[PDB]
């Protein structure tokens, strides 16, 4: 009946005593946390002057009981069911290529206030590593690869200069409804070098740029291939680019900005479609990646806490991977094993195999002068729904 106590808000407290190759550090928690609505805030502060470890490492180890459990699976909050006796909460966080975590935290309610009393111990770690160099940025939950825009940067210019050895090789001069097509490309082009210029914020105004060039590109594709499926007017007379004043592209550069010939003219047609009918699907894929790119963003910062039964011990394990950025570029592994097991002799709801969605923002106190993180948690259950 532990449901009861995490209705609304209730404080927290968050004592770590560490070491980590012989480097001793203390860091003291406080803030509020929300089962009900999955979020907890809180404000860690350094106790013993500079913290030999990137905070990053530590948020994971830093109280799973204030999780958005929804209705169809209350039977499986394990963390819930053992308050307010409390558990156990053993971890081995496994860095790639560095040392190893192995803590033991004790989370259970001291009268109103949720405490997490946790001990750490870090070993085989390296000084020029990720970890004790510091190497590791502070908002750690995506990869923000440079790559990526490179290669949608690639096949957007391909299609570019493909175009163009279309037209003054094989002969076959571009329409006036057409070119305008060039240009939508070319601001898809243009958005995944902006993107990739500085990606690890401006990518916003790319991922606009990108989303409204891709737009562009099925709106003036769509006409395209109205114009020549259905009946040309054939009296409609042909014609010539309308561009802005002080971009003159056809003035500029006028060898990909032509538009000498016309649409509603069948100039390549192959595999049953015709040439305004692929430009069609290229720039509604071009919208659909674009459009799946801005709905990860939300996802694509949250790790997933997979969590079995562990009836054997009347506890519960549980499995993560967490990835973080290290400086320049690089990844850092950090492969966490849970052990979690209760302290009262209360019976607690063993769970069925689900995953616990959780995302973390990083942020600082502006007025605090102290080695500091201020941390908020998005914890959600989820898994088989029954
Ligand atoms: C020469 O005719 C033309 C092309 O070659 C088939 C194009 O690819 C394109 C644009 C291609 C893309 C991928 C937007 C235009 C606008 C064009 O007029």
């Amino acid at each position: 009946k532990g449901e009861e106590l995490f209705t609304g808000v209730v404080p927290i407290l968050v004592e770590l005593d560490g070491d980590v190759n012989g480097h001793k550090f203390s860091v003291r928690g406080e803030g509020e946390g929300d089962a009900t609505n999955g979020k907890l805030t809180l404000k860690f502060i350094c106790t013993t002057g500079k913290l030999p470890v990137p905070w990053p490492t530590l948020v994971t180890t830093l109280v799973q009981c204030f999780s958005r459990y929804p209705d169809h699976m209350k039977r499986h909050d394990f963390f819930k069911s053992a308050m307010p006796e409390g558990y156990v909460q053993e971890r081995t966080i496994s860095f790639k290529d560095d040392g190893t975590y192995k803590t033991r935290a004790e989370v259970k309610f001291e009268g109103d206030t949720l405490v997490n009393r946790i001990e750490l111990k870090g070993i085989d770690f390296k000084e020029d590593g990720n970890i004790l160099g510091h190497k590791l940025e502070y908002n750690n939950q995506a990869s923000q690869g440079r790559g990526a825009w490179l290669l949608m940067a690639f096949t957007a210019l391909a299609l570019e200069l493909t175009a163009l050895w279309f037209q003054h090789v094989m002969l076959l001069k571009p329409c006036v409804l057409c070119i305008y097509e060039r240009v939508a490309l070319f601001g898809v082009l243009g958005a995944a070098l902006i993107g990739a210029i500085a990606p690890k914020p401006l990518r916003y105004v790319a991922m606009v740029i990108w989303l409204y060039s891709a737009f562009r590109g099925v709106q003036l594709t769509y006409e395209h291939t109205m114009l020549q499926l259905y009946p040309s007017p054939f009296a409609t007379s042909d014609f010539m680019v309308r561009f802005p004043e002080w971009l003159p592209l056809d003035k500029w550069v006028p060898q990909v900005f032509v538009a000498s010939g016309d649409c509603a003219e069948r100039q390549w047609d192959f595999l049953g479609l015709e040439m305004p009918q692929w430009l069609l699907g290229i720039f509604i894929a071009y919208l659909i990646v674009a459009v799946l790119v801005v709905i990860s963003q939300p996802f694509k910062n949250s790790h997933n806490v997979y969590i079995t039964a562990d009836k054997q011990k009347n506890g519960i394990k549980a499995n993560f991977k967490i990835r973080h950025n290290v400086e320049d570029g690089s990844v850092q592994l950090a492969d966490h094993y849970q052990q979690n097991t209760p302290i009262g002799d209360g019976p607690v709801l063993l769970p069925d195999n689900h995953y616990l969605s959780t995302q973390s923002v990083l942020s600082k106190d502006p007025n605090e002068k102290r080695d500091h993180m201020v941390l908020l948690e998005f914890v959600t259950a989820a898994g088989i729904t029954h």
